[PDB]
């Protein structure tokens, strides 16, 4: 079960943690992946989660895309959590580094409301280029279900908590 999290709101918790190590420890019902529309888990959170599954996440994802086509920015799909969780909710936040509308970040977080409890990264943060302080703000103002945020960088985690 989730431990060592700092409570930010009624339903939002945060921890300086590697989401892969956190998923391996917690084995949550849902781990959120910071996905792209093609489910190409190359780097960032997606690359790390996929590597932890021995590429099984990518094999499953390629079958999903072959059948369904790409996701929408702001959208999601539920796939297996493999060895990390029961399910992985692949959520596509806007990639500011590809010029995508930051306004889609709230739509991306709305996917979390379909799950009672989730282990997640900050959407659109990291290699997706958005301000993580903004991402946390949208998370707290959009997600109503119980979200346990894992923030990999200690320095960013401290900035997020101290500026909340
Ligand atoms: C499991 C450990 C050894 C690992 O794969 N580290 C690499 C790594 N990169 C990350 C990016 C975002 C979030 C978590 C990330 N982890």
């Amino acid at each position: 079960s989730f431990s060592g999290y700092l409570k930010l709101t009624d339903n939002v918790y945060i921890k300086n943690a590697d989401i892969v190590e956190e998923a391996k420890k917690v084995k949550p019902t849902v781990v959120v992946n910071a996905a792209n529309v093609y489910l190409k888990h190359g780097g960032g959170v997606a690359g790390a989660l996929n590597k932890a599954t021995n590429n099984a996440m990518q094999v499953e994802s390629d079958d999903y895309i072959a059948t369904n086509g790409p996701l929408k920015v702001g959208g999601s799909c539920v796939l297996s959590g493999h060895n990390l969780a029961k399910h992985c909710l692949h959520v596509v936040g806007p990639n500011v580094n590809k010029g995508e509308d930051i306004q889609l970040l709230k739509s991306a977080y709305e996917n979390f409301n379909q799950h009672e409890v989730l282990l997640a990264p900050l959407l659109s943060a990291g290699i997706f280029g958005a301000d993580p302080i903004h991402s946390l703000r949208v998370c707290v103002d959009t997600v109503r279900t119980n979200v346990y945020l894992a923030v990999f960088d200690k320095n960013l985690y401290d900035k997020l908590v101290s500026s909340f």
